């Protein structure tokens, strides 16, 4: 009685036969893992960043950040991991745009198969380029159109608490972050990361689009975000001692969203959290190993013009570098106190 | 990578061809909704109460306990709709026993197959007997199994912020009960019956286990479920006001939970919290609709060693059969008050 109806869906399977990647796009998605993996264990003494648009709404503009990323980047790779933020899927406070898969005109008519047919080939896109991406994990079904070219998962704030997001980070094959609740607490964080490097059994969609009982492995690769919240920013040094504080042995190092809860409601406000990330790094604070920053070609955000976004608003491209060179170069600072 | 393997699963039409609903299972469970709607929606004086284990892992002790309630029902039906919590699926907060569906065995050998058959069995058993059943929408394929059974779901503080979930309440065809959020506070709740009454696009799977893309019409009947949690308990005059407050027009009527945040880690508070809430509506307070109890054949609860013992929670733990009947009965009593004052 509450069903209007149902359309027919390609299948996983097929629309990767459809937009297949190229050889290019599938060593950047392994590439990007692998560099998330060192840093966010401990190998290697680099930050990860995870930096982009909120939401990627436009493929031609979600290409021009991209290469100017990939530029700087390689500019600053022997002190950065970078991965582009390329979300598709958009949690709402209640309803809204949620993004690019679920209706991908932008206009309420929800071609979800033009959707993840965009998807496809926007990470088609920016992978081919050698830039690897990263996008929030919201349904749990979309990941089999599109795991092979991610090298980043996010579980948002308003899921991270949710079993069936646990579930399905046991089983992604990257490294997953969860932030930390809504109210700016880690606790569900936390447990959330121990949930998902347990096994788990539960009913999910295959490759074929037909529902079965998927067992996974575990994911060691998950680790907390910090993006503040209703208690208050949680960027600052007393906040990260207070995380570092509840990790549990064998767990991995800490990610600051400079944007969401740690803004305080102003995108100007990201590179004043940079400031005070880059301090504790720079002064040995090494429990740091990944920074989160929304950023676009232009800085603000639009009601529903190019490069700005139209979910919340992003600090622009020249404000980025800045950013970014920053805090490359406090993590060059931390290398010398750590000798 | 991270995928050990997949197993094949019976599609929900096949389930459903092979443990059909009975008529009265189906009225059962339209009544259910029915009965549940006018209480929600101020059409009907009389509380909705979701009473019955934090679980079922025990086909015949639900069966038993669902014969106790349905006679209670019975007799107290002029003041009480009463629903069994029939609860399938189980959040945790980090891992442990998922309930029925998951691991029916309650051994570690995750038989979902089966733990679908025992769950659509156990729900054709008590909707067999003339009860409605509500369980906790965990899962958001599972429904596809049950929902002809369901008249009631709830969506846990865990998941209340989900839009997953939300999207799947929107396409429910029964009242869905959102708890406020594990801090104690409703904003939350309050935001998933708005986000829960509009349509919604999404991909789902079929009742022939297939994926495809689903339209939801909206779900009138979603209302804030108050379960206490970091905040406080938020079960007193003050908390519901507040939550009154917070309460858009159109809005439903709340339900409070007794047990979890509301019980202060302790099952014997149930029977306060009932006290606190049966003096509220008592005394004129219309707002309040529904109330949700954790209750089995006995109290407390027990760990997972079979050697488990008859009629004891293996989750949360419960108020007994017998603290229940008082309970309810001194709800009635309020409701039969509140009725006094209303004229
Ligand atoms: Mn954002
Ligand atoms: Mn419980």
């Amino acid at each position: 009685v509450r069903i209007l109806g149902y359309d027919p869906l390609a299948s996983p399977a097929l629309l990767q036969v459809q937009i297949p990647a190229t050889p290019t796009s599938l060593e950047t998605a392994k590439r990007g893992r692998r560099e998330a993996i060192d840093i966010i264990t401990g190998k290697d003494d680099r930050v990860l960043v995870i930096v982009g648009p909120c939401s990627i709404h436009d493929l031609e503009a979600a290409q021009e950040y991209a290469l100017r990323l990939k530029k700087l980047s390689d500019e600053l790779k022997g002190d950065l991991s970078i991965i582009m933020r390329a979300y598709l899927e958009k949690p709402r406070t209640t309803v809204g745009w949620k993004g690019l898969i679920n209706d991908p005109d932008v206009n309420n008519t929800f071609n979800i198969n033009k959707g993840l047919q965009s998807a496809r080939q926007l990470f088609v896109n920016l992978t081919n380029i050698g830039l690897p991406i990263g996008s929030e994990m919201l349904d749990t079904i979309s990941p089999q159109y599109l795991a092979d070219l991610v090298s980043f998962g996010a579980i948002g704030a308003r899921t991270t608490e949710s079993q069936l997001h646990r579930e399905l980070a046991s089983g992604l094959s990257f490294p997953v972050g969860f932030k930390n609740g809504t109210d700016g607490t880690l606790n569900v964080a936390v447990d959330a990361c121990q949930a998902a490097a347990h096994s788990h059994h539960f009913m999910g969609v295959t490759k074929h689009g037909v529902a079965a009982i998927t067992t996974t492995k575990g994911n060691e690769h998950c680790f907390v975000i910090l993006r503040g919240g209703k208690k208050g920013t949680n960027y600052d040094a007393k906040s990260v001692a207070e995380a570092k504080a509840q990790l549990p042995a064998g767990s991995n190092g800490l990610m600051i969203d400079y944007s969401h809860g740690n803004s305080n409601k102003d995108f100007r406000n990201q590179p004043k959290v940079n400031d005070v990330v880059c301090e504790q790094i720079a002064n040995g604070e090494n429990a740091i190993t990944g920074v989160m920053i929304e950023s676009n070609i232009n800085e603000g955000n639009q009601g529903i013009k190019y490069g700005v976004s139209i979910t919340d608003a992003c600090i622009g491209w020249e404000t980025t570098e800045d950013v970014l060179r920053k805090l490359a170069a406090a993590v060059r600072q931390r290398r010398e106190v750590n000798k």
